[PDB]
């Protein structure tokens, strides 16, 4: 019954000349995020480190071994370290905030990737999608934000 | 036992001509929130949190933005239906916490009413429901009064 | 068991010439956070997350610096019959570098809450040069807290 909660936040700029990868899914778009800059996976990664009280993603996977590694590999490495700390992942919930493109047709693909990387049943992983209602830098489409929550148990 | 956590987020534009409804409370104000339904930013975030905890997807999947029945829909009715589907999935709600962010109007006089509405809708005692009011300290679009944001967290358990 | 979760949010403008205090740690900087108190954005967010979890409202409902207020928050939480299990948090700041001060923050929080270090976590992020946070006009903090009655 030694439960712990963690929360995660990430945001990246939307720029031309980059692929758009969210939840490990390459989504056809005129711009991508400036890592593979996978905003969803980084937020989930941070939430997991947070729940296990192991610091944050920048400390574990800096700009100094993990060069060229995609965010799915970083998530798998995160999960491994959480497990070595003696914690089991119970569930993950998340929200992506993007004005465009449409993300709903890609939700299930994202869930399956995350579930596989965390060795979780599909019914313990959730991904939600929101616009920012044309408000702020998100609403003007300058970037994409992700929020995450994770529950673990020792 | 089988606990699950969920988180929710929502934001709506503030515009003339619309009623301002937050946490089911109609608040006297010259502007209101713009959306397909009554645009109740707080109830939508709580809703998303509850679907999220139960891994049922999100508010848009369950109550489509493109349906004339949900045009001007009572978000309290949406919250109650959400709660019903979470229960059908086999989950009991343990607690909800939430934040509302607005430059204006003052929301503190209405927090108790919001909490009561949420508690009733979810069939929870008052001490399992919390709503916190904030400003954005004059920063960004929220500081410029362009819209209102809500954040929510919910804990459930698979019965 | 009667677990409860809470979530906290806070943001303050960066102005001259106030000192920069985050997680009870004074950090050398040309600007500092503007508020009625010491404007400790991290501690305010944690404080609200804890009041949220115990359903005791928020900070601007009950009430000395932010550390004293966090200590008072912990008192009211225990009074209501709750024990704190863990806190997680994120500071969003484009500048200055927060990594060197993270473990001191965490020490402060653990002491004020009477928790061992391994139940307290603080994470730092930039805003990738986006918005008011990206232009260094303010600093935001987010927090989550798990309690049990
Ligand atoms: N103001 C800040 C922001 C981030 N950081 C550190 O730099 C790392 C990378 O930051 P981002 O991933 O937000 O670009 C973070 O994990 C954090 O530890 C810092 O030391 N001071
Ligand atoms: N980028 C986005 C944002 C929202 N959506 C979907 O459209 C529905 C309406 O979006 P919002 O609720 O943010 O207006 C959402 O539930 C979301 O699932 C999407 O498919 N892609
Ligand atoms: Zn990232
Ligand atoms: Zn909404
Ligand atoms: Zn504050």
């Amino acid at each position: 019954m030694d439960f712990r909660i963690g929360q995660g936040y990430d945001v990246h700029q939307l720029v031309p000349g980059r692929p758009l990868i969210i939840g490990g899914v390459t989504i056809p778009y005129e711009r991508g995020l400036l890592s593979d800059a996978d905003v969803l996976l980084h937020a989930i990664t941070d939430a997991l480190f947070g729940a296990a009280a192991l610091g944050d993603i920048g400390r574990h996977f800096s700009d100094t071994r993990f060069k060229g590694a995609d965010s799915r590999a970083l998530l798998r490495e995160c999960a491994s370290r959480v497990a070595q700390a003696g914690f089991a992942i119970r569930n993950v919930d998340s929200t992506i905030i993007a004005q465009a493109p449409k993300l709903a047709p890609h939700i299930d693909a994202m869930r399956a990737n995350i579930a596989a990387d965390l060795d979780l049943p599909l019914d313990r992983v959730n991904v939600k999608a929101k616009t920012n209602e044309k408000l702020g830098y998100l609403g003007r489409g300058e970037g994409i934000e992700a929020q995450a929550a994770a529950l673990v148990v020792r």
